């Protein structure tokens, strides 16, 4: 008889994977991959943070450690350190013991645990109808996680304006003013994915004001703290502002980019509440959620991050390491913009340097992108998104020339 697997179709490849596979295959020597999902150096190589290598040696040599189960909520030192990183050591919320943390399987895991919690205990009990607002566009995992958690009404807020190449603040605010009271708003804390443009601190004040007045629930996604600007405070400004304004909120934290721990899946869900007592109840339910789903947590990534952030000296060394990545990206943005302007490229290019983080919406249209991929062998997404760390001292001129040709030959 036939295999019970005989009619299983070949799954369609996924564009982020296929783009890199196409790059790999390409025999053209000019090829550039601007579609890598991780930081690369000026020589196109992965980068292990020096402080991570040092900490891994310490862990391996620590004979006190065992491999027994962590608490269900995770390694206590990791959770406490991760929360301290977002909020700041002198946060009123930390002083007043109205913070919790839950270790998660990366930032996506933290978003899932939070979503599952909201679907059970927020805005009523077992209320899957609370609207969830995500940016337009956004990281696909925002929509997917909340869908998977059972939320039935996932909505967009206006965010990217392709004409202006920048933030539609008025549309964003308008969409928040029309949000039903108690709707959940998923906010990118800094380094907006996929566009790279963030609200400025004054714009964050306006967003906060509308959220406050309509009792909207902030759910921050903080995937790039420190990695975006090289300055941890700055990168957490909106988060810390929301605390100071009296918000209760969740904040999903990821440590893949800012520790380079892509293959360790280290995340934390920070919870900020009005009062200490109900935080303990919240964590009692998040224990059940973790157990009932996932069940973890794996230790090694968490141990790396805890051992680093808990140690003032390693923490400083790490901030240096992270800043070196951030600074290389910032430099590449500046260099690309300067080269495009020197070529008299049509359009404005301030967006290249107004944006922050590893990803940039270059503002190219899909046909312009198609010219880059197919004629110039520069691999990026049809939205115009590039990984800015794919830019090197060696390829900048080729990329800038190629963009110039795209904008002047196409459309």
């Amino acid at each position: 008889p036939p295999s019970v697997f005989a009619e299983v179709p070949q799954a369609q490849p996924v564009l982020v994977f296929k783009l890199t596979a196409d790059f790999r295959e390409d025999p053209d020597p000019r090829k550039v991959n601007l579609g890598v999902g991780a930081y690369r150096t000026d020589d196109c190589h992965p980068w292990v943070l020096p402080v991570v290598k040092k900490v891994e040696q310490k862990i391996a040599n620590d004979n006190s450690l065992n491999h027994e189960y962590l608490p269900i909520l995770g390694l206590a030192e990791f959770r406490s350190c991760a929360s301290r990183l977002a909020l700041g050591d002198d946060s009123p919320a930390l002083k007043e013991k109205r913070v919790g943390g839950v270790q998660s399987l990366g930032g996506a895991g933290a978003l899932r645990i939070g979503a599952d919690f909201l679907a059970r205990w927020y805005n009523g009990t077992n209320n899957k109808n609370t609207p969830v607002y995500v940016s337009s566009p956004t990281w696909e995992n925002h929509n997917a996680v909340f869908s998977a958690a059972g939320f039935k009404d996932i909505r967009s807020y206006r965010y990217w304006d392709a004409e202006k190449r920048g933030l539609d603040l008025q549309g964003f605010l308008n969409d928040l003013e029309n949000a039903p009271e108690f709707s959940i708003v998923v906010l990118h804390a800094c380094a907006h994915n996929p566009t790279g443009i963030d609200p400025t601190p004054e714009q964050w004040k306006q967003i906060a004001s509308v959220m406050k007045h309509r009792f909207l629930f902030p759910f921050f996604d903080s995937a790039y703290q420190g990695f975006a600007s090289g300055n941890l405070e700055r990168d957490a400004w909106a988060i810390r502002y929301f605390v100071s304004e009296g918000f209760e909120f969740f904040c999903a934290q990821a440590f893949s980019k800012n520790f380079g721990l892509y293959n360790e899946r280290v995340g934390n869900l920070t919870v900020v509440g009005k009062e200490p007592e109900s935080i303990l109840q919240v964590l009692s339910q998040m224990e059940k959620i973790v157990r009932i789903t996932w069940s973890n947590p794996p230790a090694q990534g968490a141990r790396i991050v805890a051992s680093t952030l808990s140690n003032p000296e390693l923490f400083e060394e790490w901030t240096g390491n992270v800043k070196t990545m951030a600074d290389r990206i910032l430099t590449m943005r500046s260099e690309l913009r300067a080269r495009l302007e020197a070529l008299k490229t049509p359009g404005t290019w301030i967006h290249i340097t107004d944006q922050i983080g590893m990803f940039s919406f270059t503002g190219l249209n899909p046909k312009q992108v198609e010219y880059l991929v197919n004629e110039k062998h520069i691999y990026l997404l049809p939205s115009g998104r590039i990984n800015v760390s794919g830019l090197t001292t060696k390829n900048l001129d080729y990329v800038a020339t190629s963009i110039h040709e795209a904008v002047t030959k196409i459309q």
